[PDB]
């Protein structure tokens, strides 16, 4: 394999939501925007919206379930976000169960809990460093202002426009 990636930003360029409220962040979020060094706009076959549900466990980790519509079916992808060094950061539980994965970080960049969130992810897999930012909405649509803010923020982390995608709203799988 050969591979050329935009470098992950230093974490000093990634804000952390002040006074993160883990209980209020729970529930379903729609992925309204998606950007990252391995994310590519594809006009031919556009990315479909998917959803990610955060459930706070008794131990204060999250069970995180993502639901995607692929090949006419609902695909479920489950992981555990374990609280990290400060509130609003997380690491991946059971990292040994993911082959090639040596590092995984989540940082909630901003949210008002009941409409929108921006979340930064960074991982090292097969020794390659990937990062993405998701724009989450409690609904499938968000204002132009929030989408443009997400574009500006993604660009501030070094991502050009073709690495920034707005998944198309769908009704299958993600409406339950
Ligand atoms: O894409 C890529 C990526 C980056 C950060 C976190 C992830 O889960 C990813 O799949
Ligand atoms: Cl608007
Ligand atoms: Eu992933």
């Amino acid at each position: 394999s050969t591979s050329d990636l935009i470098p992950a930003p230093p974490l000093s360029k990634v804000p952390l939501q002040q006074n993160f409220q883990d209980n209020q962040f729970q529930g379903k979020w729609y992925v309204v925007g998606l950007a990252g060094n391995a994310i590519l706009r594809e006009d031919k076959d556009p990315q479909k919206m998917y959803a990610t549900i955060y459930e706070l466990k008794e131990d204060k980790s999250y069970n995180v379930t993502s639901v995607l519509f692929r090949k006419k079916k609902c695909d479920y992808w489950i992981r555990t976000f374990v609280p990290g060094s400060q509130p609003g950061e997380f690491t991946l539980g059971n990292i040994k169960s993911y082959p090639g994965l040596t590092s995984y970080l989540v940082r909630v960049v901003s949210t008002n809990y009941n409409q929108h969130a921006m979340v930064f992810f960074k991982k090292v897999s097969q020794n390659r460093e990937y990062f993405k930012i998701t724009l989450y909405g409690r609904t499938k649509e968000l204002t132009s202002e929030l989408k443009e803010n997400f574009i500006r923020f993604s660009k501030s982390l070094g991502l050009p426009e073709n690495h920034i995608v707005f998944p198309v709203p769908i009704d299958q799988c993600i409406d339950g």
